[PDB]
Protein backbone atom coordinates (compact mmCIF):
# COMPACT_ATOMS: atom_id res chain seq x y z
CA UNK A 1 0.00 0.00 0.00
CA UNK A 2 1.32 3.48 -0.85
CA UNK A 3 -0.43 4.37 2.43
CA UNK A 4 1.83 2.08 4.53
CA UNK A 5 4.98 2.09 2.39
CA UNK A 6 5.60 5.79 1.86
CA UNK A 7 6.80 8.30 4.41
CA UNK A 8 4.34 11.14 5.11
CA UNK A 9 6.43 13.61 3.10
CA UNK A 10 9.88 14.69 1.98
CA UNK A 11 9.86 17.67 4.45
CA UNK A 12 6.86 17.37 6.74
CA UNK A 13 4.95 19.39 7.55
CA UNK A 14 6.10 21.99 4.95
CA UNK A 15 5.94 19.46 2.05
CA UNK A 16 3.83 16.31 2.34
CA UNK A 17 2.96 13.55 -0.11
CA UNK A 18 -0.65 13.29 -1.27
CA UNK A 19 -1.82 9.97 -2.65
CA UNK A 20 -4.60 10.99 -5.01
CA UNK A 21 -7.77 8.84 -4.98
CA UNK A 22 -10.24 11.09 -6.76
CA UNK A 23 -9.30 13.40 -9.60
CA UNK A 24 -10.91 16.84 -9.70
CA UNK A 25 -14.10 16.54 -11.72
CA UNK A 26 -15.18 12.98 -10.68
CA UNK A 27 -18.67 12.09 -9.50
CA UNK A 28 -17.32 8.52 -8.71
CA UNK A 29 -15.93 8.50 -5.14
CA UNK A 30 -12.85 6.31 -5.19
CA UNK A 31 -10.92 5.23 -2.07
CA UNK A 32 -7.50 3.57 -1.59
CA UNK A 33 -8.07 0.22 0.14
CA UNK A 34 -5.52 0.21 3.02
CA UNK A 35 -5.15 -3.62 3.13
CA UNK A 36 -4.88 -4.32 -0.63
CA UNK A 37 -3.42 -0.98 -1.77
CA UNK A 38 -5.83 -0.96 -4.75
CA UNK A 39 -8.33 1.71 -5.88
CA UNK A 40 -11.87 0.87 -4.96
CA UNK A 41 -15.10 2.53 -5.91
CA UNK A 42 -16.53 3.52 -2.58
CA UNK A 43 -19.69 5.02 -4.13
CA UNK A 44 -21.26 7.01 -6.93
CA UNK A 45 -22.37 10.31 -5.43
CA UNK A 46 -26.19 10.46 -5.23
CA UNK A 47 -26.25 13.94 -6.73
CA UNK A 48 -24.70 15.41 -9.88
CA UNK A 49 -21.76 16.95 -8.05
CA UNK A 50 -18.04 16.50 -8.73
CA UNK A 51 -15.03 16.63 -6.48
CA UNK A 52 -13.73 20.27 -6.77
CA UNK A 53 -10.16 19.29 -5.97
CA UNK A 54 -7.82 16.37 -6.47
CA UNK A 55 -8.75 14.33 -3.36
CA UNK A 56 -6.61 11.85 -1.45
CA UNK A 57 -4.70 10.94 1.68
CA UNK A 58 -1.33 11.43 3.30
CA UNK A 59 0.67 8.21 3.82
CA UNK A 60 1.31 7.09 7.45
CA UNK A 61 -1.26 9.31 9.03
CA UNK A 62 -4.14 8.32 11.21
CA UNK A 63 -6.75 10.88 12.13
CA UNK A 64 -9.35 11.29 14.94
CA UNK A 65 -9.90 5.85 12.65
CA UNK A 66 -8.76 6.62 9.06
CA UNK A 67 -5.91 8.20 7.01
CA UNK A 68 -5.72 12.00 7.06
CA UNK A 69 -7.37 13.49 3.95
CA UNK A 70 -5.81 16.00 1.67
CA UNK A 71 -7.30 18.15 -1.07
CA UNK A 72 -4.78 19.24 -3.70
CA UNK A 73 -5.66 22.09 -6.03
CA UNK A 74 -4.56 20.92 -9.46
CA UNK A 75 -5.22 22.77 -12.74
CA UNK A 76 -5.12 19.56 -14.75
CA UNK A 77 -6.41 16.67 -12.63
CA UNK A 78 -4.05 13.75 -12.03
CA UNK A 79 -4.83 9.98 -12.31
CA UNK A 80 -5.80 7.95 -9.26
CA UNK A 81 -2.78 6.70 -7.28
CA UNK A 82 -0.48 9.52 -8.38
CA UNK A 83 1.77 10.95 -5.70
CA UNK A 84 1.94 14.72 -5.49
CA UNK A 85 4.43 16.72 -3.37
CA UNK A 86 1.99 19.18 -1.76
CA UNK A 87 2.34 22.31 0.37
CA UNK A 88 -0.35 22.66 3.09
CA UNK A 89 -1.98 26.10 3.06
CA UNK A 90 -5.30 25.56 4.89
CA UNK A 91 -7.49 23.24 6.95
CA UNK A 92 -11.14 22.55 6.37
CA UNK A 93 -13.19 21.71 9.47
CA UNK A 94 -16.32 19.72 9.15
CA UNK A 95 -18.10 17.14 11.25
CA UNK A 96 -19.87 14.24 9.49
CA UNK A 97 -22.42 12.35 11.60
CA UNK A 98 -20.95 13.54 14.93
CA UNK A 99 -17.35 12.70 13.90
CA UNK A 100 -14.74 15.37 13.07
CA UNK A 101 -13.57 14.90 9.50
CA UNK A 102 -11.01 17.62 8.82
CA UNK A 103 -9.24 17.97 5.48
CA UNK A 104 -5.98 19.58 4.57
CA UNK A 105 -5.91 21.99 1.62
CA UNK A 106 -2.65 21.96 -0.26
CA UNK A 107 -1.04 23.11 -3.49
CA UNK A 108 1.36 21.27 -5.71
CA UNK A 109 4.95 22.27 -5.02
CA UNK A 110 5.89 21.77 -8.70
CA UNK A 111 3.19 23.96 -10.30
CA UNK A 112 4.60 27.55 -10.34
CA UNK A 113 1.04 28.80 -10.75
CA UNK A 114 0.61 28.30 -6.94
CA UNK A 115 4.08 29.64 -5.88
CA UNK A 116 2.56 32.59 -3.96
CA UNK A 117 -0.12 30.41 -2.41
CA UNK A 118 1.04 29.83 1.14
CA UNK A 119 -2.00 30.38 3.32
CA UNK A 120 -5.77 30.35 3.26
CA UNK A 121 -5.90 34.12 2.43
CA UNK A 122 -4.22 33.37 -0.95
CA UNK A 123 -7.25 31.36 -2.11
CA UNK A 124 -10.23 32.92 -3.88
CA UNK A 125 -12.97 33.11 -1.25
CA UNK A 126 -15.61 31.72 -3.64
CA UNK A 127 -13.41 28.62 -4.02
CA UNK A 128 -13.29 28.06 -0.27
CA UNK A 129 -17.07 28.46 -0.30
CA UNK A 130 -17.53 25.97 -3.17
CA UNK A 131 -15.50 23.38 -1.27
CA UNK A 132 -17.44 23.90 1.99
CA UNK A 133 -20.76 23.75 0.12
CA UNK A 134 -19.72 20.51 -1.67
CA UNK A 135 -19.05 18.72 1.60
CA UNK A 136 -22.19 20.29 3.20
CA UNK A 137 -24.51 18.86 0.46
CA UNK A 138 -22.86 15.88 -1.28
CA UNK A 139 -24.32 13.22 1.09
CA UNK A 140 -27.72 14.94 1.66
CA UNK A 141 -29.60 12.35 -0.45
CA UNK A 142 -28.00 9.57 1.65
CA UNK A 143 -29.49 11.07 4.84
CA UNK A 144 -26.18 12.23 6.31
CA UNK A 145 -25.80 15.46 8.30
CA UNK A 146 -22.48 17.32 7.86
CA UNK A 147 -21.82 20.45 9.99
CA UNK A 148 -19.18 22.77 8.55
CA UNK A 149 -17.08 24.63 11.14
CA UNK A 150 -15.11 26.51 8.49
CA UNK A 151 -11.51 27.05 7.58
CA UNK A 152 -8.18 27.60 9.27
CA UNK A 153 -4.74 28.63 8.02
CA UNK A 154 -1.57 26.82 7.07
CA UNK A 155 -0.14 26.70 10.58
CA UNK A 156 -3.20 24.79 11.83
CA UNK A 157 -3.04 22.38 8.90
CA UNK A 158 0.58 21.60 9.64
CA UNK A 159 -0.09 20.98 13.38
CA UNK A 160 -2.83 18.50 12.43
CA UNK A 161 -0.53 16.68 9.98
CA UNK A 162 2.19 16.20 12.67
CA UNK A 163 -0.54 15.06 15.06
CA UNK A 164 -1.95 12.50 12.55
CA UNK A 165 1.59 11.22 11.82
CA UNK A 166 2.15 10.38 15.52
CA UNK A 167 -1.36 8.87 15.82
CA UNK A 168 -0.26 6.53 13.00
CA UNK A 169 2.85 5.57 14.99
CA UNK A 170 0.65 4.77 18.01
CA UNK A 171 -1.75 2.62 15.92
CA UNK A 172 0.95 0.88 13.77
Amino acid sequence: NPFHDLEPGPDVPEVVYAIIEIPKGSRNKYELDKKTGLLKLDRVLYSPFFYPVDYGIIPRTWYEDDPFDIMVIMREPVYPLTIIEARPIGLFKMIDSGDKDYKVLAVPVEDPYFKDWKDIDDVPKAFLDEIAHFFKRYKELQGKEIIVEGWEGAEAAKREILRAIEMYKEKF
